């Protein structure tokens, strides 16, 4: 099970962790990928999921791409988690660096209250371009579900636990 996890909320849960090494250890039934519109994870949590999954990760989802296009901004797919989780929730929040709207972040969140427990990042956050504080503020807004959040930066751990 999830240890180490300050509450937040009465679903709601945070940790500084590596989500890779984090899923690795536990084998969530689902952990949350922040992905784009393509599946193309090259970089951020996405390029270090792929990466631990030997690359199957991508090769899955160039099939996924292949048979049904593009995901929306705001949508999600549910493919297999490899040697990570049972599944891989692929979440698309705006990218702020690509002039994607923020208000498409709720959107986004929603899709996590169609699983019971996941394993998850901010969506939206590092070189998606939005302030972490705000996707928090969103998550804990919108997820009714047992959520787990793993946070990689120590220093942004600490100002997302001490602002809340
Ligand atoms: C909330 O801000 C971030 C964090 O500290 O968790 C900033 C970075 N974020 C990521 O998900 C991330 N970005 C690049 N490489 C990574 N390797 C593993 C996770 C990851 C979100």
């Amino acid at each position: 099970s999830f240890s180490g996890y300050l509450k937040l909320t009465d679903n709601v849960y945070i940790k500084n962790a590596d989500i890779v090494e984090e899923a690795k250890k536990v084998k969530p039934t689902v952990v949350v990928n922040a992905a784009n519109v393509y599946l193309k994870h090259g970089g951020g949590v996405a390029g270090a999921l792929n990466k631990a999954t030997n690359n199957a990760m991508q090769v899955e989802s160039d099939d996924y791409i292949a048979t049904n296009g593009p995901l929306k901004v705001g949508g999600s797919c549910v493919l297999s988690g490899h040697n990570l989780a049972k599944h891989c929730l692929h979440v698309v929040g705006p990218n702020v660096n690509k002039g994607e709207d923020i208000q498409l972040l709720k959107s986004a969140y929603e899709n996590f209250n169609q699983h019971e427990v996941l394993l998850a990042p901010l969506l939206s956050a590092g070189i998606f371009g939005a302030d972490p504080i705000h996707s928090l503020r969103v998550c804990v807004d919108t997820v009714r579900t047992n959520v787990y959040l793993a946070v990689f930066d120590k220093n942004l751990y600490d100002k997302l636990v001490s602002s809340f």
